[PDB]
């Protein structure tokens, strides 16, 4: 306790060396010592003498502390309601003013603000008619007769202005009859009304912004109502006289009440003569309270407190009086016998109140109201009257202490006896405080707090609008019940406070926890003691309060003229209401509500002829870009820029104020857009701790909890080595001033030691040195250098470690993830808010540890460990930033630099490049000051090229240059506030980005004065301090607004599919997928399969967002080729480990990271029942909600993927992710058709998760209420995917028209691309110099790639080879051996085409095979070494292909069971067309060169000969020859080679079946015949060697080299050297196969047997014909038809740039109704009637009448061919 006692003396003895003890700093001297007092009780020691000394010591502390009270100044303060009338005041004020003799009353009105009723019910008007619009005109299902009867009597008043009486009773009956409508649309009447009374209070700050007004009055409040909506005359008539009449009111009142009293004694005082009232820090919340009340009657609660503070006094109420003396009460007791019931129950007590305030008014006494009083009380209350007017003047009331503690406002307490009991509560409308008193400062900061957090629900774009919170009377401002509390006032004209008592209560009783021990006295049972009230009374009888000596002296609160009696009494003056007909709304001039587009037809309507002719042609150039940027789904900065300073131009060139007014609705929309448009964050977490505390458990808690609260977090630990040397020098420097180097060292190394091993086993958590990871010539590696040390290097090292790539959120606090709404609700069962907040720090504990406390009870800690710490805790996923790139934490609205938010990889960083910037002007102002030679020359010379030269004003360089000259060593953030005058740099981020964003950003900055939240200041925050577990946002509660927790969908250890295998599942099933779709009426199916997502984990809920948010056809195609798009350049990147260019990279991230951020979003919204609605599969409920209840969108979840049904235009689209999409005319067959394609496939149902299961209770469907909630969910931001098409590098270097001349041959700029020219490390995206030239070398991989999926011409490749020759492979890619680079002949280039198709199909099936394989050896008890090896291999059954296999473990272990159809299949295929061929001559060349490469590669992989990958491999092939020879060798000969069986079957088909394809099939033959080529050898030695082995990637990938290598090989045939200078003319087409006809199949259909299989015949040869009717090789400039067989009378035209294909295809047909493609199959069935309705759909013909073939008339790419 060194750390205890010596603080405990230096603070006592600084309580001696204070003159004015009376003060706020002795105060906290004293709490400080009574806390160190009582952190020594809290030790173990158990000596009682010391517990005695130690209490007797902190009794005499609080006994000073209490001495120091404050003499309240002699004020009397009250405010002036408008309209208020001046009888009902002036003899409260007068028994007040006799009472308080020395005392000052002060009436404080607000001259400004006397019509401001008005103004509030025409905005009030005008909200609810919007509400009501967008109800009705949105809500198709049904009309409502509320908004009918509401536009009926408002059209009946707009003939009768004279009487508005009948239209308040009309509205009241109305409003009767609205209290019947449905709760949703209360709910959504609610939130509509309150979010369009804050926006139109927007659009009037905005407009003073524009005015550039000071102080706000009526003349401006009745130009704005001018400007917005048309003013008669007559409505500035009433409003005039209403304002005349409030001011004759005010001036007769205090005339009359100062013609008796003193002059100085009362007088008035300006409302606008206050400082609070034109502070920043309130945000013209006055204002706004004008406008969100519902208890118009009363006084301001704001302006209460700001008297109180600026003034000091007494604060009462216009109805009351002070209280009773002794001797009244004493004769009341008397003259009642001793009965309490007159003491107690409110009409008698009110009745005796209005018989004093009668008789001490020298009033009529008889004249008291005795209504609803029984008339022996009458005459009793009589009596008494009669006794107290025989008493003097001077004792009939009592006055109140006015000496408080300092820093304190008593607040007066109220007893009712209310039929149920009493109810004792805390009332403002009387309380005491001195000027300058800190708990007013505190109420009045959560007053501001209350209104920021009132105005989320129109500052947060993702909120939510259904949210049915439940009573709880929490210290959140819920919006509905406000809402819906407005509403009623509203519409009937007569509980919650935002600033009301219950704010004041619970801010005092915060303030006095804050205290400390001192406050103790003040606290009771976690509630406020009696000490902080005054009034209290003292219940001396077993209920009854004795009413003779209280506590404390209050004020008589029962008064004629109460709340309780001017609701009836008092009715609703005709003067705050001014009735105006909302149609002539002039929307053009609310951009918060409506989003115009500038049209130069109506634009300059009220324009001066003058500025038209100056100007309207600059405007008219804006027109185009300024719509699209309006329009665009993404921020380009370079076009926002432009628009917005040559906006700013023409406005500041102008001398007009309405083009003034419009240019300003403009700017406004760029910045409400600005604001509207978030982007997602990376989903990574830096904390940069400090190594100097000793205590890493908060640390450890931060990082469990990141680690918990989502598996993908990246948690990174950034700690400076550099830094901590420093300091280590400057403290041993400082030692010295005023051994231990390898203590310091080793200390430091064991605590980072100990970080890094106590999270060693999870690779998520990466503890890096900063040190390690800087440029040399980066400001911080300087710094390091330099010896920095200041506080300030951490934040620095954020900024920089940011600008360095580094993404996520940077902070230096151990921050922990906020609790989710299950853990708070959980909480909820046994604690209030006051609790929770205390409470979760032991749940913390035990979710992340599983320590136990007794102070919890053990239900919650079972229902806590029932759920996964990830449904607890919220995760850095699902968060947005700003547009402009990074997002601060806010306190009390002003944003701090606590936790940093910066943006997505891949998305545009503005504010990066400024901070970058600005961070290095100001290392050179500080290495200026370092040295003395900073002056205003240099000064100005350092930023003469700098954004931040906007700081550079005279006063700011003079106080730079008086700062260098006292103290030329300074931290830079102390620079930079003497440069800007801005306590962080993140408020100087606003100001550097309005040098190019002149008219927005100063907008945007001027806007923070009215209470919009700062532009940089993130607002929903996932993020809780661990010291109080309190959020860093800005307007959120942690506990009142948790966020709904996501569903995380588990999936297996061994997912199903990869990257390589995944197209398979599409390929198995898009055959079907389209026959369904087809047969049940769909007329337009469109494929576009997903290879962005092989593993079902998030249920695919991106992607179906995606779909679902856009609303037509256009958008639609435009997001599914971006979609498309971005799937093949993900395949290239990491399929193909090949390099992309940078534009394709940020594309791919920013696709990745919004798909990340959607499907969490997603899956967050499904599992909220208060959002969206779920319903079971049930077809007719989801017709009846897509036909009768106006739902357009929906979403279908599977319990592994999700589906999407539309209703774009007329049609019906269902949206399979996997597939593609397909519309119907009617919902009813879209969800036939999803049923269908649910339970039909059995590998497809295994794969959704729908296997062995009913669908009936495992299909959801979830919609919303309106189709609003799905414009709010879903983000604005979508990078350009749904409105732009993105391109490639390939598209855009393809539009390039020049060619690139590299060694000696001129060559396109895109074929360069393509072959993988790399300059400096980077893939080329522009054409390259000249000079760059030379340095050009080849990506061995990218053209490996390139040569694999081209078929070159010879020239093409000789020129491939000179440049492979002339630049090089670029080192450390695959080498390629020129002999490789082949060409093919015209003729050849079909037959290769379909060779690579081949083998792609042939390396996809065989990474599935070999997967499979792998996982049946791990699923084997292995002990060590390499013992897994095979013995035999035979295929037991032929059908299905089943290996029986041994093991020789050692352990005799065998495990006969693994399925591989595939390679048996097709060997059987192979066999069966062989044997057949003669018969007819139908071969398939496709099968035939599969087989081929298959066996290359067994052969391949028999010659240059073991763990279990490459056993797998090994296995692989034995199965394959194993195959090939059960299904070749019909004779058992021992000298039997596959490949030889293959080639002769190869040639006989070749033979038999001559041609082009019989050549092929020849040159394959010999290939597989002859010796493996050196070439081909050489290849697969050198891969196998060192490519395979330098690579770590997984063999399934390996695999696949090889097989396309052994394919490779087999190409290598079909190829041919160029000739030069052919003397001759020669043929080069090519030559037709024997049998083209259909009537060689024809022979063989002649044998009798089925129909059927006659019709399969003809069917499998149309379909053959139709396959492969172009091919198309745009390279060469080729196009084959030579395959088209069906397609008649085919028609192509070359002169457009994508040539045009017409044709018409071969069709089915029917005896009596022909051909109808426009039908389905039950349609087609129907017409025939070949079957009953009931019958199955498998029962069916399917394609009977309506198939074509082709299905659809090819598309052929876009070229030029010769």
């Amino acid at each position: 306790y060194a750390n205890e006692i010596i603080e405990i003396k230096r603070i006592m003895g600084e309580y001696n060396l204070l003159p004015d003890k009376n003060s706020r700093n002795g105060l906290k001297l004293l709490q400080k010592q009574a806390d160190l007092l009582k952190i020594i009780m809290e030790d173990t020691s158990v000596t009682e003498n010391t517990f005695k000394n130690i209490e007797i010591a902190i009794t005499d502390i609080k006994r000073e502390y209490y001495s120091h009270t404050v003499d309240i100044e002699k004020n009397i303060h009250a405010i002036w309601v408008a309209g208020s009338p001046p009888e009902s005041i002036s003899d409260y004020i007068k028994t007040f003013l006799k009472t308080y003799k020395e005392f000052t009353y002060y009436l404080w009105v607000d001259e400004k603000a006397f019509g401001a009723a008005k103004f509030t019910s025409v905005l009030k008007q005008i909200a609810f008619d919007l509400a009501c619009r967008t109800i009705q005109q949105n809500t198709p299902q049904k009309n409502i007769d509320f908004i009918n009867l509401y536009n009926e009597i408002r059209k009946k008043y707009n003939n009768n202005p004279s009487g508005q009486q009948e239209y308040l009773n009309k509205l009241r009956e109305l409003y009767a009859t609205y209290q019947k409508i449905s709760t949703p649309l209360k709910h959504m009447f609610n939130s509509f009304f309150l979010e369009n009374m804050i926006k139109l209070q927007d659009n009037f700050f905005n407009y003073c912004i524009v005015k550039g007004v000071t102080e706000i009055n009526d003349e401006l409040r009745i130009n704005y109502l001018k400007n917005v909506i048309k003013l008669s005359d007559d409505d500035i008539g009433n409003y005039q006289k209403t304002i005349n009449d409030n001011k004759d009111r005010v001036k007769k009142l205090i005339l009359d009440l100062q013609k008796q009293f003193g002059e100085n004694r009362i007088s008035i005082k300006d409302v606008n003569s206050l400082t609070s009232l034109s502070k920043s820090e309130n945000n013209h919340n006055y204002q706004t309270e004008m406008l969100l009340r519902w208890n118009y009657p009363a006084a301001s609660d704001l302006l209460r407190m700001y008297i109180l503070k600026e003034h000091g006094g007494i604060y009462t109420d216009t109805d009351m009086m002070p209280a009773y003396s002794k001797q009244v009460i004493f004769k009341i007791m008397m003259q009642t016998n001793g009965d309490n019931r007159f003491l107690e129950d409110l009409k008698l007590r009110r009745a005796i109140s209005d018989g004093v305030l009668r008789y001490v008014n020298n009033q009529n006494i008889d004249e008291v109201n005795y209504n609803e009083i029984s008339d022996a009380d009458k005459n009793i209350i009589k009596k008494i009257l009669t006794e107290i007017s025989k008493m003097p003047e001077d004792s009939i009331f009592t006055k109140i202490n006015t000496r408080i503690p300092r820093d304190t406002m008593p607040i007066l307490r109220r007893y009712h006896l209310w039929p149920d009991g009493w109810n004792i509560r805390g009332l403002n409308g009387f309380m005491l405080s001195h000027k300058g008193s800190e708990v007013i400062d505190a109420v009045i900061a959560g007053q501001n707090q209350a209104y920021r957090e009132l105005r989320r629900i129109r500052d947060n774009i993702h909120s939510e609008i259904y949210f049915k919170q439940t009573d709880e009377l929490s210290s959140l401002p819920d919006t509905d019940k406000i809402g819906g509390i407005l509403v009623k006032k509203y519409l009937s004209g007569s509980t919650l406070q935002i600033s009301g008592p219950d704010l004041i209560q619970r801010k005092m009783l915060q303030f006095f926890r804050s205290r400390g021990v001192l406050g103790e006295e003040f606290i009771n049972e976690r509630k406020l003691s009696d000490k902080a009230y005054i009034g209290v009374y003292k219940t001396t009888g077993t209920g009854k309060y004795d009413w003779l000596t209280p506590e404390s002296i209050g004020v008589n609160d029962v008064t004629p003229a109460d709340e309780s009696t001017w609701c009836i009494g008092k009715g609703r003056c005709v003067d705050d209401f001014l009735f105006k007909d909302v149609s002539t709304l002039k929307t053009e001039n609310l951009p918060e509500l409506f989003l115009t587009k500038i049209d130069t037809d109506t634009f300059f309507s009220q324009w001066s002829t003058k500025t038209k002719k100056d100007l309207q042609k600059k405007i008219q150039d804006l027109t185009v870009r300024y719509n699209e940027l309006i329009d665009s789904s993404t921020i380009d900065f370079k076009n926002l820029y432009e628009i917005d300073q040559m906006l700013h131009m023409i406005m500041l060139e102008m001398n007009d104020d309405i083009a003034k007014r419009s240019l300003f609705s403009l700017q406004v929309q760029i910045a409400e857009k600005i604001r509207r448009m978030t982007i997602p964050v990376d989903n990574i977490i830096n904390i940069y701790p400090d190594l100097h505390k000793k205590n890493d458990n908060d640390l450890s808690m931060s990082i469990k909890g990141f680690l918990a609260s989502n598996p993908h977090t990246k948690i990174n630990i950034l700690y400076s080595n550099k830094t901590e040397h420093n300091i280590f020098i400057k403290d041993l420097f400082s030692f010295a001033v005023m051994a231990f180097f390898k203590k310091h060292n080793e200390n430091i190394h064991n605590k980072i030691q100990r970080i890094k091993d106590e999270f060693k086993e999870y690779s998520r958590v990466a503890i890096h040195n900063i040190d390690k990871v800087i440029f040399k010539g980066q400001t911080l590696d300087r710094l390091y250098h330099e010896g920095y040390v200041f506080s300030d290097i951490n934040t620095l090292s954020r900024y920089t470690l940011h600008g360095l790539g580094i993404t996520g959120v940077h902070t230096e606090e151990n921050l922990l993830p906020a609790p989710s709404s299950s853990l708070i609700n959980i909480l909820k069962e046994h604690y209030n808010e006051d609790e929770i907040s205390a409470k979760l720090p032991l749940a913390y504990d035990y979710i992340l540890n599983k320590k136990e406390s007794s102070s919890i009870p053990v239900e919650i800690l079972n229902k806590l460990s029932e759920l996964p710490p990830h449904e607890l805790l919220t995760p850095v996923l699902g968060q947005s930033v700003n547009p402009l790139g990074m997002g601060y934490s806010s306190d009390n609205g002003k944003i701090t630099e606590q936790v940093i938010v910066s943006g997505a990889d891949g998305f545009d960083n503005p504010i990066s490049g400024l901070i970058y910037t600005y961070l290095e002007d100001l290392y050179n102002i500080h290495v200026r000051m370092r040295e003395g030679t900073l002056n205003s020359q240099n000064l100005r010379q350092l930023l003469e090229n700098s954004v931040s030269s906007c700081f550079l004003t005279e006063q700011s360089i003079n106080k730079l240059l008086s700062e260098a000259e006292k103290r030329p060593y300074q931290s830079l953030t102390e620079i930079h506030q003497h440069l800007t005058g801005l306590p962080t740099i993140a408020d100087a981020t606003l100001s550097l980005l309005s040098v190019g964003l002149p008219g927005t950003g100063k907008l945007l900055r001027r806007e923070q004065d009215y209470g919009r939240p700062p532009v940089t200041a993130i607002q929903d925050s996932t993020f809780v301090l661990p010291y109080n577990f309190k959020g860093i946002g800005f307007n959120d509660n942690i506990i009142s607004s948790a966020p709904v927790a996501s569903s995380l969908h588990f999936i297996a250890e061994h997912a199903k599919y990869t990257l390589l295998s995944w197209p398979e599942f599409y390929r198995h099933h898009a055959q079907r997928w389209f026959e369904m779709a087809k047969g049940y009426g769909s007329q337009n199916i469109d494929f576009h399969p997903q290879s962005l997502l092989v593993t079902q984990e998030g249920r695919c809920m991106g992607l179906a967002l995606l779909y679902l948010q856009t609303e037509d056809t256009a958008h639609y195609s435009i997001l599914q080729e971006n979609l498309m798009t971005v799937s093949a350049l993900h395949q290239t990147s990491n399929r193909d480990k090949l390099p992309l260019s940078k534009d394709d990279n940020s594309l791919m991230t920013r696709t990745y990271s919004l798909i990340e951020m959607l499907q969490y979003q997603g899956n967050k919204y499904i599992t909220n029942e208060s959002l969206l609605h779920k319903t079971a599969w049930n077809q007719e409920r989801i017709t009846l909600l897509f036909n009768e209840k106006g739902v357009k969108r929906a979403l279908i979840s599977t319990p592994n993927h999700t589906l999407v049904l539309q209703q774009l235009e007329d049609i019906y689209r269902l949206t399979d992710p996997n597939f593609g999409h397909a519309d119907f005319l009617s919902p009813i067959d879209a969800l036939k058709f999803i049923e269908a394609m649910i339970q039909l496939t059995p590998t497809l149902q295994e794969y959704y998760g729908l296997l062995n299961k009913d669908i009936n209770k495992h299909i959801q469907v979830h919609y919303a209420e309106s189709d609003m909630v799905w414009n709010k969910l879903l983000p604005e931001n979508d990078a350009g995917l749904s409105t732009r098409i993105q391109h490639t590098t390939t598209d855009r270097l393809a539009n390039l028209a020049e060619p690139v001349a590299v060694a000696g041959i001129s060559l396109p700029v895109k074929t360069l691309y393509d072959i993988g020219a790399t300059l400096d490390g980077r893939r080329i995206t522009s054409p390259p110099t000249s000079e760059q030239i030379p340095s050009l070398r080849l990506n061995g991989d990218v053209l490996n790639d390139y040569l694999s999926r081209t078929v070159l011409t010879p020239e093409q490749a000789d020129n491939i080879r000179k440049i492979l020759h002339t630049q090089g492979i670029r080192s450390g890619t695959r080498p390629i051996d020129p002999e490789m680079i082949r060409g093919t002949q015209d003729d050849l280039v079909s037959s290769q085409t379909r060779l690579q198709r081949q083998a792609t199909r042939v390396k996809q099936q065989l990474a599935g095979v070999l997967d499979t394989l792998q996982q049946h050896f791990q699923n084997i008890p292995r002990s060590s070494g390499r013992h897994l090896s095979v013995e035999n291999i035979e295929l037991a059954d032929i059908g299905s292909g089943r290996f029986n296999l041994q093991i020789r473990d050692g352990e005799t272990l065998h495990t006969t069971s693994v399925e591989v159809p595939e390679v048996v299949s097709r060997f059987q295929k192979l066999s069966t067309m062989l044997s057949a061929l003669p018969a007819s001559g139908i071969m398939d060349f496709d099968l035939g060169m599969s087989v081929v490469g298959v066996v290359q590669y067994a052969r391949l992989l028999q010659q240059g000969h073991m763990d279990i990958k490459q056993l797998s491999e090994a296995t692989l092939g034995s199965m394959i020859q194993i195959a090939g020879n059960k299904f070749l060798n019909t004779e058992g000969i021992q000298g039997f080679r596959l490949e030889s069986a293959v080639a002769e079957g190869m040639r006989s088909v070749a033979t038999r079946t001559g041609g082009t394809m019989g050549k092929a099939l020849s040159a394959s033959a010999r290939v597989l015949e002859l010796p493996v080529l050196e070439t081909v050898l050489g290849t697969w030695n050198l891969y196998n060697s060192v490519i395979q082995l330098q690579q770590a990637t997984s063999y399934s990938e390996t695999m696949a080299a090889r097989v396309q290598i052994a394919f490779d090989s087999i190409s290598l045939g079909l190829t041919a050297a160029s000739v030069a200078f052919p003397p001759l003319i020669i043929a080069t087409g090519p030559i037709a196969a024997i049998g083209m006809g259909a009537s060689s199949i024809a022979r063989n259909v002649a044998r009798k047997e089925e129909r059927h299989t006659q019709w399969l015949e003809y069917k499998k040869f149309l379909t053959d014909g139709s396959k492969h009717i172009v091919v198309a090789s745009p390279e060469r400039g080729l196009l084959d038809f030579s395959g088209n067989k069906v397609f008649g009378k085919m028609v192509l035209d070359l002169r457009q740039s994508p040539p045009l294909l017409h044709g018409e295809s071969s069709f089915n047909a029917d005896r009596k109704i022909g051909h109808r493609p426009d039908l389905g199959d039950w349609q087609i069935r129907e017409k025939v009637g070949y079957a009953n309705s009931i019958s199955p759909y498998s029962s069916l013909a399917h394609g009977y009448a309506n198939s074509k073939w082709p299905r659809t008339i090819p598309k052929i790419p876009s070229g030029e061919y010769d």
